[PDB]
């Protein structure tokens, strides 16, 4: 959770596709399918990546350690790549 | 990870016919089928040389590092050239 | 190098039978075996020609030089022949 | 007439396109073109749904009815599995 | 029904070719014209799989059915494998 | 199956001509015609072994198998040499 | 113009390709490009066809005419088969 | 200016796209960008016409005069139409 | 024309080669050259069929005799085979 | 120029294959690859003419003067043809 | 910057392709990320250059220079175009 | 602060954006999210400029300082700008 909230502008950056990450965050009931459609609206991927981000944490600490899994195994290097980069 | 940026232009311009480079990028799980599909949507190979280089730089070091061996290896004349033309 | 540039259109006109210097460029590493076959692909002389010489210019001086040292030995009088006429 | 009111939240969620059904009732002078589009200019099927349904309600029994046989035309599965859930 | 909702992922994933299909649930009056168009308008069979479920889905357990008997008449080694898998 | 899926690359090079393989998992109703006609527009050898495997490793186990057993008798020197080679 | 009015519906469903139409009623200044672009950038021929009739309603009866003209010389069997069905 | 004060309705009705009436007024100064936003702001087409008709005729004569005179280039069907029916 | 409707799926599966039959309702004026070329575009037989069936139905009655009798001149087997099979 | 913008349709129909003639814009620096490339997507012929000729009158008068020449020189009955046919 | 304000219009209507010049302004940081995104999301060639012209005189001087230098290398014939129309 | 005091009219005409510059102020706590929220509120630029600059002026010297650098690091030819014409 502190990861998520630390690495916000650069997750905002470089998160990518959410597409399979909104559809892990709606399989574990984090989100509504309202709230993945209004992610969705968003015109660019940092537009979107703000939303979803801001979303997230409001709902508490295991919604994101759900958001922390998912987008770890979407993606292997961004993960790796934040945390040698905050070292 | 520093020769692919300084010649992202060149490289837009000169990268050629991607799929074995794809076929790289996917087999070390740098792209998935999403992204290499979306690569592949490009009408013209300067759209999808940007696309390809764009999302590429974003992940970070290391997949820029596995592009840079993929290409050397797929073609031996274009790292050299650029390599040369630095000079 | 350059060679090839000037005589681009007169090369697309008299340059023939590719198969041969389609061996040579397979042998020396500057067209992989795909890039071949799209070459063989195109209908007409006219075509493969065009493809070949504007592939072969892409790659870098490199592939230039030895497509012309292909080109010369393959064929003596169309090297004389250009030379000629350039005069 | 009162189907409607009762499956109200049912409809509001499994109506789905009402392009058709506008059309339907925009040919029978139930809704008027300002009112048509203001029902388009939601963001969601939810939203649509739920303007429309408001909107029907209140003009009276006859554009219930009008909205009943246009709704049975469209789609049969609907009709037949609300009439199915309701038992 | 509950075997298509249960298999919502995996249908997602390896439904393939759906023109037949489509073809089957046109032909049964389950979606329109303008519905299977704006399935087949997206680009990826991921993307056509998702649409397609999602709005199955909603109209009842008949179009389920449906869906159930000719995807598997389509192809029989799919339903085994699911039917298999959940074992 | 593990053999196909872990030789993909190498099967992707080396399966050669698919008429009699793609005759076989058409007996067996693997394939249906729209799929085999899909596999033979490709241009080049490479991109129709990689369709074919492509699209039987989506199907499931036993569709593998009967892609194991139809190169195993068409051709006895590809099997015996793959696995020659992994060990 | 009135049969075009009374038509509407029907003209909606079975008026087709317009790229032929629209290049008719550009040469006979009823649509500018910018109008034109915007009939094409609609997604099925259906949303088309309906922009089209609603956009030519409005500018007045020339524009009806021009537009009933077009659509003879363009399809004789269409306004034969309308003027048939209306009788 | 009397021929737009008196049909002031029917061009509230089948006036269209502004944007390029809003040029020409905005290129002769009789409108700010100010003001052609707060048009464009409108949801509908009608609103658009109603506030554009309304601000004009505050202005003046002139004014008005060059709103006929850039209605009359954008559409010669319209100021003939309604020419006509006002006979 | 009802015959041409109700074996639809027959011949879109059985119809073969359009070649003879899209010259003939060329002649007929009952296509125009784009319509031809449209149809021509597809890359099997069954797509074929369909978009030539689906396009020809559209216009109306008369196209489905002309269709009827093209089809039945270039083939006799298949209007029998059909018409056999019906009872 | 002039000549070229009044008979836009007759080009339209009847210029035929472009590859000569997109080569001569080629060399002129009138076209860019990715312009030409734009112009070679189109499937039929009718769309490629237009796309070029649409292209090529925005740049201006010296460009139509080129393409006037270019197409002098590949077809000499087409100019005649057209310059007949005015008269 | 003059001969950019005083041709908007013009520059509005035939100003073209901008994927190169927005690179070449996004290379010399006269655009950001998103000035290019928003710029890329009009739907027609007008609204583009309106956007992008409309930015553009908003930084200043050097803004327009850079711009002004990039159409001409862009497009040797428009610059040459706009001057000539201005005698 | 001086600098941005002095130029608050030009400011409130040309500042542009201020998503970014927005995201600067909320991470150095110049403003809260309600803050950020009423700025966005407003309709048009210049009345989101307006309420910006007159919000940051209020809060002191280090706030004005900030918004200084942000726009400095945000736009580096519109403080160019502004320093050259009040020169």
């Amino acid at each position: 959770a502190a990861f998520v909230k630390e690495n916000h502008r650069q997750l905002q950056a470089r998160m990518g596709d959410l597409k399979g990450v909104l559809d892990d965050l709606q399989d574990n009931e984090v989100l509504t399918e309202n709230e993945k459609e209004l992610v969705e609206q968003e015109k660019t991927r940092q537009s979107k990546n703000e939303a979803l981000l801001s979303m997230v944490e409001k709902k508490g600490d295991l919604a994101l350690d759900v958001l922390f899994r998912s987008i770890s195994e979407r993606d292997p290097y961004l993960v790796s790549y934040l945390r040698q980069q905050n070292l």
